[PDB]
C-alpha cells in the first residue's frame, strides 16, 4: 500500500492542495521552521502543564471523546506570539487554504490547539473530524468541496512506536465505511515542524504510544470556511493583543467581518452594511 | 391553488413547524402583539429613516441585491428594548426553532432586521434566501433538515396591492427549478403582528408596491443552527446592553458558547473546555 505523499513547503507549494484533494492526506515537510517550533513550544509549555483532563468536572464544555492522557489547549493567540504572528500569517497555510476554499469564499480558524499525549496514550478510534461539533457536515453532498481541513503539525517527533497519526488514503471519498480498519492505514512519520494535512472527510486517528517514555506534541490547526462556526472563541482575547495582529490574523480569529464567494456576496458578521473592523475602528499591527 | 396555511400562535403552536415542513410556509397569526409591534416600530423608526441605500458607497459590505427603495436595519439589540426582550425571548419563536433544529442542536439569530419598502418598490425576483452569504447551503443533501428559517413579521399591513410577499408552496422540496414562475405563487396577506414563516429552501419574493402611497415594513428574523455563521455581528453591542438580556437572548446574539446535538458534543465557541459566559463572567438580566 502507498505511503502518504510528502511535499516541500518551499518548492511544491502549488502541488499541496491538489495532492490532498486526490489522496486525502499529504505531509508538508518543514511547514514550520525549527525556530518557530521552539518558540511555540516554549510559549505554550506552562499552559499545557496546567491543563486538566479533557472532561474535567470543572469544565462546562467537557470533551468526552479525548483520552484522559490527552491535554488540549486552544485559544492560542493570547498565549503565543509565535502562533499569532508567524503561524496565523503563514504564506504556505494561506496558499493552501485559498486553494481549498475558493469555491466557498473566506476561511478562518475553526480551532488552533496544542495537543500533548502522555506516555502510554492509547490509539484513538478511527474517525472523521467535525462530527462532534458540526453535524451539518455529514449532510453535505459527496462532491461538495471540503469545508474544513486540519494541519497536524509535529511539535516533537512522530514515530511508529510513539503514536504517529494513522490515515486511510482515499478515505475522504468513501461513502460506504464497511472497510474501515487499521489494516487500511499508513503512518505520518514526521520531524518537528512537518505537518500532516487532511480534510474533514479523511479517516484517521492518533496512534498508540508504546514506549512508556515519549511525550508526543502537536499543533492542530483546523481551518474552515467562514460560514461555519469555530469550535473556539477569541471573544475574550484582550484588545491590545488583537490590535497587535495583522488584518488577516484578525479576520482568522473572528475579529473582522467575512465574505462568501457568491457573485454579489452580502457578507457575514456585518453591521448595517459595514464591517466589524470599520465599525469598531479596530487598529492593526500596533506593537505590545 | 391552495393558500398559505394560517395558524394560531396561541392554540396551534405544536402544529406550526409540521405545517411549514410539509408546505414550506405558514402564516402565524398574532405572532407579536400589537403592543410589541408599536414599541418595535417606535424604537426602530429613526434608524430606518437615517439608513442609506443598500449599496451605499459609504459601506464596505454593500448589498447589491436589494432595491434602492429598500431600507434594511440589522443589529437591532442596541436599538430596541422590545426586540431584545420580547422578541428574542418569544415562547412561540423558541418552540418553533427547537422543533425545526433539534436534529442539529442549538440555534441562534443569523439576522434580525427591519426592512422598510418605499412606495412604488418593485417586486423582488423569486429566490431562496442564504445564497448570497452561505454557498455551503446549496451543497446540502435534499433530505437534510432546513438549517435556517425566516420569520417575516408584518409591522404594517401586507396587502396584494402594497406588495405582500409571494411564496411557492411546496417549493422547499423542489430540486428542478424549471417551473419557477410568479404563476405558481400565493400571497402572504397579513395584519401587523402576523408572521410568514418560511424555510431557507422556500422560493419567495417581496411583492410589487402598486399604490404609490403605502410604506410596507417588516421584521425579518432568520434563525439558524449555531453551526452557521450569522449575517450580522453583535460584537460591538455595549456590555451593559448584553448584560441586561436573558441568558437565552445572550446565546442568540453570539454572547455565549453553543452546543451541537452530537451525543458527546464538544461545543462551539468554547475556551479551553469552558463557555464564553463562564470565562468572561458575563452577567444576565441586569437592568439598564
Ligand atoms: C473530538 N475531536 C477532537 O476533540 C478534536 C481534537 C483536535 C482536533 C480536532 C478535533 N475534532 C474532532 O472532531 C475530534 C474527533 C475525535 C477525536 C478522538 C476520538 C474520536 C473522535
Ligand atoms: C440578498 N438577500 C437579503 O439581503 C436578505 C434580506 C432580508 C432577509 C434575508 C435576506 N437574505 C437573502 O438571501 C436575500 C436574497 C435576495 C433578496 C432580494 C433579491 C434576491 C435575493
Ligand atoms: O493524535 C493525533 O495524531 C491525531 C488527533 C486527532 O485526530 C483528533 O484528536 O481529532
Ligand atoms: O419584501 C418581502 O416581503 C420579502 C423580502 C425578502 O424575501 C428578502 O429580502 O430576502
Ligand atoms: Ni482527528
Ligand atoms: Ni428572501
Amino acid at each position: 500500500k502507498s505511503q502518504i505523499p510528502r511535499l516541500s513547503a518551499i518548492n511544491d507549494l502549488h502541488k499541496i492542495w491538489p495532492t490532498v484533494e486526490e489522496h486525502g492526506a499529504a505531509i508538508i515537510e518543514s511547514f514550520l521552521s525549527l525556530d518557530i517550533v521552539r518558540r511555540l513550544n516554549e510559549e505554550v509549555d506552562p499552559f499545557v502543564k496546567i491543563e486538566p483532563i479533557p472532561a474535567a468536572k470543572t469544565k462546562d464544555h467537557p470533551n468526552h471523546k479525548l483520552s484522559t492522557t490527552t491535554r488540549l489547549v486552544n485559544v492560542l493567540a493570547p498565549i503565543s506570539k509565535a502562533y499569532r504572528e508567524d503561524v496565523l500569517n503563514s504564506k504556505v497555510l494561506h496558499r493552501i487554504c485559498s486553494d481549498a476554499f475558493h469555491v466557498y469564499g473566506d476561511y478562518w480558524v475553526l480551532m488552533g490547539a496544542v495537543m500533548e499525549l502522555a506516555p502510554s496514550n492509547p490509539a484513538q478510534p478511527l474517525h472523521r473530524d467535525m462530527r462532534f461539533s458540526h453535524p451539518i457536515v455529514e449532510y453535505l453532498k459527496p462532491d461538495a468541496p471540503a469545508t474544513s481541513i486540519n494541519f497536524l503539525v509535529a511539535l516533537s517527533p512522530f514515530t511508529a512506536e510513539n503514536g504517529a497519526t494513522h490515515v486511510i488514503l482515499g478515505s475522504h471519498k468513501w461513502q460506504n465505511l464497511s472497510n474501515v480498519s487499521m489494516d487500511a492505514t499508513v503512518r505520518a512519520l514526521m520531524n518537528p515542524g512537518d505537518a500532516l494535512l487532511i480534510t474533514d472527510s479523511t479517516i484517521h486517528c492518533g496512534g498508540a504510544e508504546t514506549t512508556g517514555t515519549e511525550t508526543r506534541r502537536l499543533l492542530t490547526i483546523t481551518m474552515g470556511i467562514s460560514q461555519l462556526t469555530p469550535l473556539e472563541s477569541n471573544l475574550a482575547v484582550p484588545r491590545p493583543v488583537i490590535e497587535s495582529l495583522t488584518p488577516l490574523a484578525q479576520r482568522l480569529l473572528g475579529w473582522a467581518s467575512q465574505r462568501s464567494a457568491a457573485p454579489r456576496d452580502i457578507g457575514l458578521l456585518t453591521i448595517r452594511g459595514n464591517s466589524i473592523e470599520k465599525t469598531m475602528n479596530l487598529k492593526a499591527e500596533q506593537p505590545l
